[PDB]
């Protein structure tokens, strides 16, 4: 149910070094309207407080939903979001 916009895809990046620190290696990343979204679905072990507090280190909550991103958006990866950008990173 967690779906947060981020300035840049650089804030994806960088938040995805957390994002594996606690365990979450998924992840889905949608570009829609000049902005990069990241989905998550799995938490791990965490709570939803937990994660989205985090991710609102990196970037902030949005309105979207994950309809709007997935039948309008850009589909730039898949569950693997994390782990595609910290095996590059």
């Amino acid at each position: 149910d967690i779906i947060y916009q981020f300035h840049s895809f650089e804030d994806i990046i960088q938040l995805s070094e957390s994002l594996q620190r606690i365990g979450i290696t998924g992840g889905t990343v949608y570009h829609y309207d000049g902005q990069y979204f990241l989905s998550l679905e799995d938490l791990g072990s965490h709570t939803a407080e937990g994660v989205v507090a985090v991710l609102a280190e990196y970037g902030n909550p949005t309105t979207l939903t994950i309809y709007r991103l997935q039948e309008y958006g850009k589909l730039i990866m898949d569950g693997n979001a994390v782990e595609t950008i910290q095996t590059h990173f």
